[PDB]
């Protein structure tokens, strides 16, 4: 898991910055082949990176971002493997062409991803579609674990500046996050996904994002977006946490209608 310094070639430039750190490209000399890599680089805040990289080392799914390992040099770095192709939003925002069937693939391959992160009781707590990160046109992987956290063997969920435009009622009021959460979160990711990277609830502030919702209100369906895809958005912004589906039952029923997007592109 620590990585050797001397191994690692970083960029001058940089690629972005996340809730903390920043993140460069660099390259890695593995037991034969060199590896391209991202790179996060830095009390409190060594400890974060320390946390986000303890979360990574833990979990193994080809839809969540893989970590190479950490090293502490000039300052704290956490290495991963690199999507070269960058968060979800900014791609979908430079590529509006991009197909309805290739969205329906890609939001997908997050739900089998956090249907893993669901099954290993941990919860990501920042799913939007910035966190969404892509490895091809056809590839999409979780990212940003900075604020997730393993759930006690006792509970599921997790008691507690927020994003607000992504938060399940339930965090604003109770301050519980769980696998549920990240259902609501996941409908608001569905939402950019299928507006090509808009940022939801336009010109609204979080107050007002939070009484639109407590009226029952939903944002509408995007432009072009198939019905089945804003009925499944809406599921996940059930009010109720119980009557709320779990990511099994969100994976299904995204499986199910890629298959029968699929089927009518071969007729
Ligand atoms: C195409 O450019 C790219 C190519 C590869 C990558 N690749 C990668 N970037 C990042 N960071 C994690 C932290 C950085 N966040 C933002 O830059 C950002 C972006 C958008 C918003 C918003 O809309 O709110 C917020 C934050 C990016 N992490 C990893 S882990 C494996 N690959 C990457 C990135 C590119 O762009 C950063």
């Amino acid at each position: 898991v620590y990585l050797d310094r001397k191994l690692l070639t970083l960029e001058d430039k940089e690629l972005g910055s996340g809730n903390f750190g920043t993140v460069k490209k660099g390259y890695y000399q593995m037991k034969k082949v060199v590896k391209t890599v991202a790179v996060k680089i830095l009390p409190a805040l060594k400890d974060e990176l320390l946390a986000e990289a303890n979360v990574m080392q833990q979990l193994d799914n080809p839809y969540i971002v893989r970590m190479i390992g950490i090293c502490e040099a000039e300052s704290w770095m956490l290495v991963m493997e690199m999507a070269e192709l960058g968060p979800l939003n900014k791609y979908l925002q430079q590529n509006r062409h991009v197909k309805d069937k290739n969205i329906i693939e890609l939001v997908h391959q997050v739900s089998m991803g956090m249907k893993y992160l669901e099954e290993s009781n941990f919860v990501h707590r920042d799913l939007a579609a910035r966190n969404v990160l892509l490895v091809t046109q056809h590839y999409a992987k979780i990212s940003d674990f900075g604020l997730s956290k393993a759930l006690r063997a006792d509970e599921n969920y997790y008691k507690a500046k927020w994003p607000v435009k992504w938060y399940a009622p339930e965090c604003i009021n109770y301050y519980k996050f769980s696998s549920k959460s990240d259902v609501w979160s996941f409908g608001v990711l569905m939402w950019e996904a299928f507006s090509y990277g808009q940022k939801p609830y336009r010109g609204m502030k979080g107050s007002e994002v939070t009484a639109m919702l407590e009226k029952g209100e939903r944002m509408g369906c995007p432009a072009g977006c198939p019905r089945e895809m804003y009925d499944l958005m809406n599921l996940c912004w059930t009010y109720d946490v119980e009557n709320r589906p779990g990511f099994a039952a969100v994976e299904l029923r995204l499986r199910n209608y890629y298959y029968d997007v699929v089927n009518e592109g071969h007729h």
